[PDB]
């Protein structure tokens, strides 16, 4: 038994509150997000609810998704000693990302995963710039669904971290594509160690759905993510 993957496990065992907290102003249009939740790191599997706190949302859901706790990935036996991402809990880390949606905008993202008590929270700041007010974003041109993705890992040591770029893909409610290319890195909040990974992937699946009793702008969310990719 290794006891940095006992210690991150212990955390995660059974089922955990999450809570999401998210400002964010796209080309102006200033909104909030407040999401909640739980997670259960054993199955890989998250189930969260968000809801736009200031009225509608200016951007489609769907495009929010991956901004929105990647310790609650489902690493296998094989693969613990690459799990950077419960390896820096309690303290937490912080998560950036730049997401480039292709002939439009952008979105920068600053975020803080830790624990709070018995609740992993996830605080975010997003901000968009670039986006055409008539484009499937700030159009609402954007189905209400989600792709199966993988995204691969690599250690960023001068970071103490991890980083990761992958590709998203949104599907336009005219049949196209609107592609989010998402570059990130992750760097843990405390001064322990961590566990940096050797190169592998995140294997994700995603289902959105609506609350039929729900009058507020809302998502429901399911999501699966499984490391793989290492013998």
């Amino acid at each position: 038994t290794d006891p940095m993957v006992s210690k991150g496990e212990e955390l995660f065992t059974g089922v955990v509150p999450i809570l999401v907290e998210l400002d964010g102003d796209v080309n102006g249009h200033k909104f909030s997000v407040s999401g909640e939740g739980e997670g259960d790191a054993t199955y890989g599997k998250l189930t969260l609810k968000f809801i736009c706190t200031t009225g509608k949302l200016p951007v489609p859901w769907p495009t929010l998704v991956t901004t929105l706790v990647l310790c609650f990935s489902r690493y296998p036996d094989h693969m613990k000693q690459h799990d950077f991402f419960k390896s820096a809990m309690p303290e937490g880390y912080v998560q950036e990302r730049t997401i480039f949606f292709k002939d439009d905008g952008n979105y920068k993202t600053r975020a803080e995963v830790k624990f709070e008590g018995d609740t992993l929270v996830n605080r975010i700041e997003l901000k968009g710039i670039d986006f055409k007010e008539d484009g499937n974003i700030l159009g609402h041109k954007l189905e209400y669904n989600y792709n199966s993705h993988n995204a691969y890992i690599m250690a960023d040591k001068q970071k103490n971290g991890i980083k990761s770029n992958f590709k998203i893909r949104h599907n336009i409610e005219d049949g196209s594509v609107q592609l989010a290319d998402h570059y990130q890195q992750n760097t843990p909040i405390g001064d322990g160690p961590v566990l940096l990974p050797d190169n592998h992937y995140l294997s994700t699946q995603s289902k959105l759905s609506k609350d039929p009793n729900e009058k507020r702008d809302h998502m429901v969310l399911l999501e699966f993510v499984t490391a793989a990719g290492i013998t």
